[PDB]
């Protein structure tokens, strides 16, 4: 009973890449278990370099796990995962439990996009005395899910709430939001030994080996992109798209004529002369007509923009409508601009993320604003 298994599960795309970086940055001989919704790794050779095993669907994951438990050869099991849906967790932790090993459980969440940063907000507008009774309950609602007892509610509480029980590390789009104008000491007080901040220069120190895994993890390459910002000697940014969701095709080609005037009293801070990208949201289908509208290079939707700041793939600014990919955008390059789908003080999502500074308040703009 000397052997660790690590779980991988996530259901969008951030967890995911961090998570992938994670594995390559450790470069352990531990087995893996791995589902990842938005990524099915069929890789052989890969998977048998990381001593992985990949799994379609939850269920069969925690099948696998319960049959290496029980050869009782599990000293413990570290489960990586996605904040938001903390609850693939919970099952994983019961199944675990459920089995009585005596299994030790390690649990590292990582944020799932602008969705924990909505819910910190709204949470941190409730009276400090409030948030206190909401924690009070936190470690009984979870351990009520874990026994099988309630259904796993997603709130703050809860899903920031596990380091009650186990140990647990945070990896966090932006750690410092403990350090804004929020009142948020309540669940500060709970977690303030057990937070990461999302880092995004492991590239830095990866040798080709590594860099070449995370490439074929993501099935992404940035030579194309940064051939494409070096075609001409003109400052790049790059246009964040939206889907169907926040915003039309129009709304978004407004957008960017607006943008393109030298002189606009809404957007100040102009593209003109600029070499424009446009980085589509990966469920959009309307990005060729905002594409043509305005002849910009492509950078494929499906690509998620973590992929770009984990390559270092980054333009010199960005502009575009609101979205979790501003929360992991590093500070260095330039936002020119958010549009909203939304009277922005009671905007959770507007307001959070000028606390963070992710924008200037004079940069946040609304699309009934054209
Ligand atoms: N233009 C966009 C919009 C979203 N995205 C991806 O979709 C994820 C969720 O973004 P939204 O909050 O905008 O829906 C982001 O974390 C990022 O991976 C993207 O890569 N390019
Ligand atoms: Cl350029
Ligand atoms: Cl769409
Ligand atoms: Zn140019």
């Amino acid at each position: 009973k000397n052997k660790t298994i690590e779980v991988y599960v996530d259901r969008a795309t951030l967890p995911t890449i961090q998570q992938m970086t994670q594995i390559i940055n450790e470069n352990s001989n531990n087995k893996k278990l791995i589902s990842w919704s938005r990524y099915p790794i069929n890789d052989e050779t890969l998977l048998e370099s990381i001593n992985g095993s990949f799994f379609k669907n939850r269920p069969e994951l925690i099948k696998s796990l319960d049959s290496m438990i029980l050869t009782n050869e599990i000293k413990k099991v570290i489960i990586n995962g996605n904040t938001l849906w903390a609850v693939d967790v919970v099952n994983i932790i019961k199944s675990i439990e459920a089995l009585g090993k005596k299994t030790e459980i390690e649990l590292n969440f990582y944020d799932d996009g602008s969705a924990e940063y909505v819910r910190l907000y709204d949470f941190s507008r409730l009276p400090e005395s409030e948030q206190e009774y909401k924690i009070s309950l936190s470690k009984d609602n979870i351990q009520s899910s874990i026994n099988g007892t309630q259904p796993f509610d997603n709130s703050i509480e809860n899903i920031y709430g596990f380091s009650q029980l186990y140990p647990t590390t945070y990896h966090m789009l932006r750690a410092d939001i403990f350090e804004t104008n929020l009142p948020l000491t309540s669940l500060k007080r709970v977690i303030s030994n057990n937070i990461k901040q999302m880092k995004w220069d492991y590239f830095t120190t990866f040798n080709s080996q590594q860099k070449n895994k995370f490439y074929n993890f993501t099935g992404f390459n940035p030579e194309k992109i940064k051939e494409q910002y070096k075609a001409s000697p003109h400052e790049n940014f790059i246009f964040i798209g939206t889907n169907s969701g926040t915003a039309t095709a129009e709304q978004q080609i407004d957008i960017l004529t607006e943008a393109k005037k030298p002189d606009s009293p809404i957007i100040t801070n102009s593209i003109q002369g600029l070499d424009l990208f446009f980085k589509g949201h990966p469920s959009a289908t309307y990005n060729q007509q905002i594409i043509d509208a305005h002849n910009m290079i492509e950078i494929y939707n499906k690509i998620p923009f973590e992929a770009l700041i984990m390559t270092d793939a980054l333009p010199d600014a960005v502009g575009g409508m609101g979205s979790s990919v501003f929360f992991s955008l590093p500070n260095t390059v330039e936002n020119k601009f958010i549009f909203y789908k939304s009277d922005i003080e009671n905007n959770a999502l507007i307001q959070v993320m000028i606390e963070l500074n992710i924008v200037n308040r004079n940069d946040v703009k609304l699309i009934s604003d054209l």
